[PDB]
């Protein structure tokens, strides 16, 4: 089996193996290109790097541009959110808002982020440089850490990023992450990934993309959105409960195995019967993952068992 | 129900309420009349005052007196558990001996006893002025928190000292709470005692003395001495395994109404059929322990949940 972390701290060993949805040379988003742009991104990944469990993360200034992006992004999802965002999410975010910075000329620092988290279901935050690969991503959720980023999408296109900038990370993670059966409902699913076969990871992975990612879900006679690509995206908010998108109900044999795209909006999403049910089948499927072994990890020690 | 911490932060709500085992006016123990010796304590009892949950415990210096002490203690003791300690103890201390500086010319540092403690089982030290009251000391171990002392024992009876000084906590209760099965143990009893009754404390304290504090136990056909109270005290090691003291088997519904004393060597051991039956009965008896309502911990947001 692969070599898997057995410590919150061996996450350092993966860590920072930032990757790239190939949206670089992409004529659809000129903003990588900019070269102010890329500075900024080099000094939050040397913050990523210079950065080790334990330490608190380090506060950072945000430019006059990045300030604006995260004001227009904000305040727009924030009007979006009811009638688009889902009954639980929406009891969540004032939360946030008042005991957290959340507003729309502040972005939040991280730090404060993941002292929120701890206090709320036991996550906190670990600065990354960038896009993770499924598996440490997955595998981080198992020590109920979530590897998040600190650099702001480009304000040419505050609509939509192909990148997992951190206001993905906050609007569309976080939130969900102060729940506590979300929250355990997130690292059953990492601890499941753990050491599973690569095979699996990736149907694990489709199936986190069609559900926490660009999840749908009906409440009562009507349809919102769970997923944090949508709850993060004032672009296709907008679109995935417009008549343009294909509409299907969520069924892991067929979830598990569809094609989707990651630089642009998704033309399909899945429709769960409730956010109830959607959890209930990530959970059954996760705990379907063959393997020679069993884990638990233990939040005392805070390290994997090997059963 | 008496009101109870839910939080591992609301301990310092009855933290440093420290008491006695009245024998300052005790002709037998002049040490606590030694003015030096008080304003010392009074030094360390600040430190516990001016301490907060979250901080590292503050590192001190000793005089060399103390450092004598410490010396004469810890090299006396460490020849006695040869024959005298039980198999679980002995195979543990050579841990802290080599992770955490026990040696007879280095009193260890709290802070680093108590990181130590959190890579082996999740327990964690917090500094005390003193003596706590049972239900506190009991309840602290919920939240697999140990409240520990700084100061040393009068330099001019190291054999034995009335009150819990740093030689006991270190070389009596640390060793033990390194170890996962003894700490979820531990933590278990801690849970009991929870807004339990407080007829039932006194008696679960009972046990407690009789058994984590001055319990013994027969491993294989010898027997052993296991208690906290009884590995601290190299003058009373000796005597608990000769024959002035009497010995009776372990019996719960007698063990928990017998009388002890706590300026003095017990003139009374029970003597478990082994370490392991010794953890079964407390837990039993524990468990039976009646409440309007059930609790349990969540070690991700440290807090207590009623159920
Ligand atoms: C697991 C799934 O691939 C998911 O989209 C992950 C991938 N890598 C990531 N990497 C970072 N830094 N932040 C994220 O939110 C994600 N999302
Ligand atoms: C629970 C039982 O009373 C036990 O002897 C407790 C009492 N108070 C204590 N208080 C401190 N500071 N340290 C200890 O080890 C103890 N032991
Ligand atoms: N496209 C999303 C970001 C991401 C969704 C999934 C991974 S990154 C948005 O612009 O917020
Ligand atoms: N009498 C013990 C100390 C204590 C035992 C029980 C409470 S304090 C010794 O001298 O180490
Ligand atoms: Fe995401
Ligand atoms: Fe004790």
């Amino acid at each position: 089996v692969p070599w898997f972390p057995r410590t919150i701290q061996e996450l350092d060993r993966f860590a920072n193996q930032i990757l790239s949805y190939g949206a670089e040379l992409d004529a659809d988003h000129p903003g990588f290109k900019d070269p102010v742009y890329r500075a900024r991104r080099k000094q939050f990944a040397d913050i990523a790097y210079n950065y080790r469990h334990g330490q608190p993360i380090p506060r950072v200034e945000y430019m006059e541009e990045e300030k604006k992006t995260w004001g227009t992004v904000f305040k727009t999802l924030k009007s979006l959110y009811k009638t688009h965002a889902c009954y639980e999410y929406n009891h969540i975010f004032p939360l946030l808002e008042k005991y957290c910075g959340f507003h729309e000329d502040n972005i939040p620092q991280l730090e404060d982020v993941s002292q929120f988290l701890q206090t709320c279901t036991g996550f906190r935050l670990r600065p990354v440089a960038g896009l993770l690969s499924s598996r440490d991503f997955l595998g981080g959720l198992a020590f109920r850490v979530f590897h998040c980023t600190q650099y702001i999408r480009h304000g040419s296109k505050p609509m939509y990023t192909p990148e997992p900038d951190i206001c993905h990370e906050l609007l569309g993670h976080v939130p969900l992450f102060s729940d506590r059966s979300f929250a355990q409902f997130s690292q059953e699913i990492g601890l499941a990934s753990l050491g599973a076969p690569d095979e699996y990871i990736e149907k694990l992975a489709t199936i986190y993309w069609f559900t926490v990612e660009f999840g749908l879900c009906k409440q009562g006679d009507s349809i919102k959105a769970y997923g944090a690509g949508l709850l993060s995206s004032f672009g296709e908010l907008q679109y995935c409960l417009s008549e343009k998108p294909k509409l299907l109900p969520l069924e892991l044999e067929k979830t598990a195995i569809q094609n989707y795209t990651v630089t642009e909006f998704q033309p399909l999403y899945y429709v769960a019967e409730s956010f109830n049910d959607a959890k209930e089948k990530v959970r059954n499927f996760a705990a379907t993952i063959p393997r020679p072994f069993s884990v638990r990890y233990d939040p005392y020690t805070q390290r994997i068992e090997v059963l």
